């Protein structure tokens, strides 16, 4: 259960945090704002590869291709939605409450001769600026962790997924109950970066509320958590701007990443 | 969650209702009694390859092997069982409440030269006759549906699993509440047949009580349930028990086939 502590992270606030993040260090030119998935715990796939095979991961599960309509929930800097554009022909809408993260991700689509098939918008999953029913899929890519309300965010999503279309999405949750020595340093994450953390049982209901089933829940912890926050926590001490720290999650077991895959019934063009 | 009546079914009142359907033929040897899993719904695969791949999906995600102790958690006539034998090398243990059931089940095993790594024998996975730290995997293939208390038969199965170890189970559930016109059908085969349903959100506090975390969950309705029930009516319908269609059920979009993998940790 949620027992070590919640932040309440704000969408126009959030897109502080990284206008001044997804700027100066923490993501500038190229850069997914995800954790990496490997096959085993040995491979050693550099991260920016294994960044972009979650990605890819998630694109199969959206079941997309060239004219597919996909809204990017919570787009970054544009890595992972400019690259869905390009490798399946989809047309990607991603929003971002960040300016530098709009005119960074539009920069990205432009870079790559797509301007027109990737376009980033200023806009809040809170309230989505798009009629009903024009979309095909929605990715949210480790993006409805910064959210204020799951619940909300979710109906949005509903409205706007054309009958047939699915949503993935990544999410931080509990395993099971936390070790005390874990909940200092997941409670420094979830506050210092203005992130929140469900527990599995919460999913159906707040899916079913917003007009969606569940079609997959996958634990990828045992594949993404450590590795990254390795070979992060190896870059920041290595370099001689804060003091947040990977390891301490390293190894607090309980803390877990997942895919998951929601459909809206009916059936789709 | 709570809106069909469903039935609270006994072990050995489940046994004497099967030990009949095994006694006619209903089940017979060699047969696999769960859905088929397609992988699109026009693909013509027939029943038979169906039931086995659903078979096949499920024992890939135990991650066993050569010597693997696996445990059939509610075996049937016997015959996943003895295919996971055949096809992974594994030592099979399976259990029913069903004394028909037992018995085709060990004749299979000896049919195909593997009575020495399948066998069979009647139990309850209320009170598993094993010891702590027994099996490698549990499989539970359409199997706790039929069983009288899916918090204790999961504290069972984190009690014997090792740690590392997999439950791999199958189960019906409620995706959305049911319409009218649908619980009709529902409500009587949850009834004629012993068995109950589940929600999404029940498994995971569920898997927790028994020091089990989910792995994978996944709605395999829409591979399994409308193309085989369809094929049943069709055939029963080729009979011409006051028994069933099974097609009543067909549209009924609301209910439910889940796969799930749960872990004891290492």
């Amino acid at each position: 259960l949620s027992e070590l502590p919640m932040p309440s992270p704000a969408s126009e606030e959030v897109g502080a945090l990284y206008d001044r993040f997804t700027a100066l260090g923490a993501a500038s030119l190229g850069e997914n704002l995800h954790f990496g998935y490997w096959d085993s715990p040995d491979s050693q796939v550099p991260l920016a590869e294994a960044t972009d095979r979650l990605t890819d991961m998630m694109a199969e599960r959206l079941r997309i291709g060239a004219g597919s309509r996909v809204l990017d929930l919570g787009c970054g800097v544009g890595t992972p939605g400019v690259r869905i554009a390009r490798l399946s022909g989809a047309h990607v809408t991603g929003i971002s409450v960040s300016h530098e993260q709009v005119v960074r991700a539009n920069a990205l689509a432009e870079e790559a001769g797509l301007a027109d098939r990737a376009r980033f918008q200023r806009a809040d999953a809170m309230d989505l600026p798009f009629e009903d029913e024009s979309f095909d899929a929605v990715i949210a890519l480790e993006s409805i962790i910064h959210m204020p309300d799951r619940a909300q965010v979710l109906a949005q999503v509903g409205r706007v997924l054309r009958p047939g279309g699915r949503l993935v999405l990544t999410d931080f949750f509990e395993r099971a109950p936390l070790a005390p020595e874990g909940r200092a340093a997941v409670q420094r994450y979830l506050h210092d970066f203005m992130m929140t953390m469900v527990s599995a049982e919460a999913y159906p209901p707040l899916l079913r509320g917003a007009g969606l089933w569940l079609e997959e829940f996958l634990d990828i912890s045992d594949q993404t958590l450590e590795k990254t926050f390795r070979l992060l926590s190896e870059r920041i001490n290595s370099s001689k701007v804060n003091q947040f720290d990977p390891g301490d999650l390293v190894g607090v077991k309980e803390f877990g990443y997942l895919l998951l895959v929601a459909q809206r019934p009916g059936k789709h063009h």
